[PDB]
């Protein structure tokens, strides 16, 4: 899975 993992960068990368 790379679902949660891109989602939890969104957590550092605040990626909008």
């Amino acid at each position: 899975v790379n679902i949660t993992i891109k989602q939890h960068t969104v957590t550092t990368t605040t990626k909008g």
